[PDB]
């Protein structure tokens, strides 16, 4: 994340941090259910050789808010039993990017993992909303992760804008989200995570992260998908 802040010690207990063999911190993900995440699907797409598809080559850690501090109070580790990639998912254009994790045990929820709310496929998120974003992200495009976990206050963009900000890239499963004038946005490692809706105090997730046009750059949004798009495609593969 570049342009936010640290996050509180248990803020976003819904944040997950995906490990890969021998790499630290690749990417984001959220809890759902005690057994299952939702991510990205470019993530775990096999590339440079590297098996990211093979889920026996991943880490989960639940409740972490320190990547220097993997064993501290509170963190929950994981393996992963599988992962489904969207089938429609297209790595030259990242259209349909998404995928659910299953952990080989459940999770237990505490002050530090907790789920968070799906929207059903009726919602909406109106352009100009305030969400915010999180992750252990490039702070700088072209830099290094964050140790602590960061947040982000950003704004849904107007669909007809972001197509025409980034064009012929935008499909209908994707959201800008950002600011025109930059500044705050998600980056690299992000990728995976959720884009965090705080209303009366109920927290849905609106989004993941997955890709942009560098990071924070002017008349750049980062792009998300939308996840009420998705909710019978959950509901039907993992029972949540
Ligand atoms: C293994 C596999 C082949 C699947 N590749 C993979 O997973 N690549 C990841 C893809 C995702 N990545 C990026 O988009 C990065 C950083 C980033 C990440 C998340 C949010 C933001 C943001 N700003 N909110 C920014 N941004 S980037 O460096 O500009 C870059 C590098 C390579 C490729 C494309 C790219 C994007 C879109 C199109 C479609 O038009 C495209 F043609 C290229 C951008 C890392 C790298
Ligand atoms: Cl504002």
């Amino acid at each position: 994340v570049v342009g936010g802040t640290d996050a509180d010690e248990g803020e976003w207990p819904w944040q997950v941090s995906l490990h890969a063999l021998g790499q630290g911190h690749i990417c984001g993900a959220s809890l759902i259910s005690p057994n299952w995440l939702v991510s990205a699907a470019h993530c775990y797409i096999d590339d440079r050789g590297f098996r990211y598809s093979d889920p026996t080559q991943w880490t989960a850690f639940l409740g972490l808010h320190d990547q220097s501090q993997r064993s501290a109070p509170g963190v929950q580790e994981r393996r992963l039993k599988r992962i489904i990639s969207h089938p429609f998912f297209n790595d030259f254009t990242f259209d349909y990017d998404i995928a659910l994790l299953e952990l080989e045990k459940p999770a237990e929820y505490s002050s530090m993992v907790r789920p968070i709310s799906l929207p059903d496929a009726s919602h909406v998120f109106p352009a100009g909303k305030a969400i915010w974003v999180t992750g252990w992200g490039h702070t700088q495009y072209g830099g290094t992760g964050a140790l602590i976990l960061q947040k982000g206050e950003i704004r849904v963009i107007n669909q007809t804008t972001c197509e025409n900000l980034l064009p012929q890239q935008i499909t209908p499963r994707m959201m800008c989200v950002g600011f025109l004038s930059g500044g705050v946005d998600s980056c690299q490692g992000d990728s995976g995570g959720p884009l965090s809706s705080v209303e009366d105090g109920r927290i849905f997730q609106a989004g993941v992260v997955s890709w942009g046009d560098g990071c924070a750059q002017r008349n750049k949004p980062g792009v998300y998908t939308r996840l009420p798009l998705f909710r019978d495609w959950i509901k039907e593969n993992t029972g949540v």
